[PDB]
């Protein structure tokens, strides 16, 4: 009922219609401003569509004004409607959903906190005055577990809706649920690289605004050859463009914490020589990624250092970032971008359940974004440090979807957190196959995690907890009822990240040798375990650790990452009171204890020898035949052994391979191995002999 024209006029007034204060000159300054973007000129337009539409998609440039000002359009046309919900609009990163909150708080002329607000994990900016709201998705999400119609909200706006992560994907399935629940619930859908007609057929075949134009040019260069040391190249360009170009800060896209400040590092040395030498200008280095406190961060935002004199070379702001700084940020004062086109992304090994990350070329629409990270307050550019053909040609339009790179068993917990029902048929934009969910759903009920009518258990509840592959959580939870909860904590953590043996081609002799210093006889889990304790007692002799690490073929990043994990996994025992023990190592049941201990994880993952004719094992899963793999440390291998990963090259191997008994198994998953319903075959027939060779002991000694 209200049209834009009435709205401006009311931005125009005197009195803050919000809170009753005089609005400041810099509110009409900032109003000003505003009203020359692109997406002002379709202000009534959207409105319109708001109106008659339950779920609209929006897209336009970067730059053209989606983040700052359409939930303020909202905001104007939705509280005469006295509902007393909030607008919300997530990001994908804090420092975003921060900047942005500060920024619109300031275009509102209101406090930060009050009006506007702002609320990520630890930190809830926000009050009784709030209207409008900037977040995660993360955090939509998590209060999306506790109030599955987020009923605090009238309007719910998903940007960067591009960037399918996990969060972002199921954000969208359970709003497309929830929007024939709520008709009083209103979606917007926005992003400036986004494939609209996939998102518009998605929501029921919603409708599209398409905004053109942008504020400012950013003009893209490419370089004429492809070059391998992207970080020589980036740091080339960098300095390049110090030495030579007009005044304005460069944002650099690099891949990690550690690459990051090796290159600030690099970077400082050589503009310092450029100094000296050139009657160069200063350049201010920032380093910017996830692990810095979000506060810190905020540190980008800081003004450009002065020339050293009038007249003189312009001083300069360097930021050097990983994808951080991809999207949603208005950096003002950047002028040049560095785009290397790599980016850190998660893979899913599926042999051995490991999330990790592995740095990988970037899509069209992070260049896209990046490249946008330009040309919002004055004309930019942007150096792409690849040829034109290698972005036209080797590179995809967009990423894959998380939630297909990711351990699915996690994120059906999650979803039944979320009060999902139906798994099967969950409306994902990009599902994974009905069998892949089947097998998370599977193995998920075998290791007692949902129950037989598919409901979260209160042990799946406690596993989805640990940020564990669910088996490894099932192992870790159950691990103080076998005595060695400290060990089992040690050994999860290091089956939570890839392989920590090192052995180069042109060493592997040497690699060898050092392992024989952890080697283990009865399991390569007992051997990971040595190889974790060895690495903690140097860290405490005060050695080394990346010099220990590459003397002793180790992986310092892979055992770094396990001890962080374990850690965490620590601390969350701890605070739902999972006991931490420890048997005497002089204990005839040491390791026997964690041997047992791995089967309440890994009862699946089992293999009977075929004969004493033969060194072939047949797999309790799907009856696979394989050969224990060459690289294990178990000297001799038993009848029944417990593995870690199946492993298909020129043969068929289990590794990461260790003893076990198989009363055991019947001991310790006697639900699964149920003989009296188990699949018939020399399995089978081989544990049924156990049961009555035990059974006639008892019989004989009861007698
Ligand atoms: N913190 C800020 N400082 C100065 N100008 C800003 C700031 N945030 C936004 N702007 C101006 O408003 C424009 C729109 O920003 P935004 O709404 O974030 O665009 P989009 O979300 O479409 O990329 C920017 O291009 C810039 O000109
Ligand atoms: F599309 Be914008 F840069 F958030
Ligand atoms: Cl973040
Ligand atoms: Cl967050
Ligand atoms: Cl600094
Ligand atoms: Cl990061
Ligand atoms: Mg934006």
């Amino acid at each position: 009922a209200t049209t834009a024209k009435q709205a401006e006029a009311v931005e125009d007034s005197d009195i803050n219609p919000w809170t009753g204060q005089r609005h400041s000159e810099r509110y009409f300054k900032i109003l000003k401003a505003r009203r020359k973007l692109p997406v002002n000129k379709q202000r009534q337009e959207f409105l319109d569509l708001y109106h008659n539409n339950q779920i609209l998609v929006f897209v336009g440039e970067t730059g053209s004004g989606k983040t700052t000002q359409i939930p303020q359009y909202v905001l104007y046309d939705e509280l005469p409607h006295q509902t007393g919900k909030l607008i919300a609009c997530t990001q994908p990163r804090r420092v975003a959903a921060m900047s942005v909150a500060q920024r619109v708080a300031d275009e509102l002329d209101v406090k930060l906190g009050e009006e506007v607000g702002y609320s990520i994990r630890f930190e809830n900016k926000t009050s009784s005055k709030t209207l409008l709201k900037y977040m995660t998705d993360g955090q939509l999400l998590r209060e999306a577990m506790h109030d599955r119609d987020m009923s605090r909200y009238s309007c719910i706006i998903l940007d960067e809706a591009h960037e399918r992560t996990l969060a972002t994907d199921i954000l969208m399935a359970l709003l497309k649920q929830l929007s024939e629940r709520r008709k009083d619930l209103k979606i917007i859908v926005m992003s400036a690289t986004l494939d609209a007609q996939k998102f518009q057929s998605y929501f029921f075949n919603a409708p599209l605004l398409a905004v053109p134009g942008r504020t400012h040019p950013v003009e893209i260069f490419y370089t004429p050859e492809a070059e391998r040391d992207y970080v020589e190249a980036a740091i080339r360009t960098v300095l390049q463009i110090h030495a030579c170009e007009p005044e304005g800060d460069i944002l650099l896209f690099l891949t990690g914490e550690e690459e990051i400040e090796d290159a600030c590092r690099r970077i400082s040395l050589e503009v310092d020589e450029m100094i000296r030498e050139s009657d160069a200008g200063p350049m201010s280095v920032y380093p910017l990624y996830g692990t810095l406190p979000p506060h810190q961060q905020q540190r980008i935002f800081e003004k450009a250092p002065q020339p050293f004199r009038p007249g003189g070379r312009p001083g300069r702001k360097c930021i050097v970032a990983t994808n951080i700084a991809e999207t949603s940020l208005t950096i003002d004062g950047i002028v040049y971008v560095v785009d290397p086109g790599f980016s850190k992304q998660k893979i899913y090994n599926p042999r051995t359940r490991v999330e990790s990350l592995l740095v990988s070329p970037i899509s069209k629409a992070s260049a896209q974004q990046r490249a946008g990270r330009a040309g919002r307050t004055r004309p930019g550019k942007c150096f792409r440090l690849y040829t034109e053909e290698a972005f036209k040609k080797e590179l995809i339009e967009q990423t894959y979807p998380e939630i297909l790179r990711s351990n699915l068993s996690n994120t059906v917990l999650e979803l039944k957190k979320l009060g999902v029902e139906d798994l099967v048929h969950f409306d994902l934009m990009d599902p994974p196959a009905p069998e892949t969910m089947m097998r998370a759903l599977e193995e998920l009920n075998y290791l007692a995690c949902l129950d037989d009518d598919g409901e979260l258990t209160p042990l799946g509840n406690l596993a989805s907890e640990f940020p564990l592959d669910p088996a490894l959580a099932v192992m870790l939870i159950s691990s103080p009822e076998f005595y060695c909860s400290n060990e089992i904590l040690s050994i999860t953590s290091l089956l939570s990240v890839p392989q920590i043996w090192v052995r180069p081609a042109n060493a592997r002799k040497r690699a060898d040798e050092m392992k024989a210093q952890f080697a283990h006889p009865d399991g390569d889990h007992l051997t990971l375990l040595n190889a974790y304790h060895a690495y903690k007692g140097a860290e405490a002799r005060g050695e080394d650790m990346k010099k220990w690490c590459h003397e002793h073929f180790l992986s310092y990043r892979h055992l770094s990452s396990a001890d962080n994990v374990r850690a965490q996994l620590k601390k969350i025992m701890e605070t739902h009171g999972i006991e931490l023990v420890s048997t005497p190592f002089h204990d005839k049941n040491y390791y026997t204890n964690i041997r047992r201990a791995l089967l309440a994880g890994f009862f699946m993952q089992v293999a009977m020898r075929e004969s004493s004719n033969s060194k072939v094992y047949k797999t309790v899963k799907d009856e696979q035949l394989v050969l224990i793999h060459p690289s294990t440390t178990v000297t001799t291998p038993y009848e029944w052994v417990v593995y870690n990963e199946f492993v298909l090259t020129t043969k068929q191997y289990v590794r990461t391979v260790t003893n076990i008994r198989p009363e055991w198994l019947l001991e310790i998953a006697p639900v699964y191995y149920d003989l009296s319903t188990f699949q018939k075959g020399e399995i089978k027939n081989a544990l049924t002999r156990v049961a009555e060779k035990i059974r006639r002991q008892q019989a004989m000694k009861a007698s």
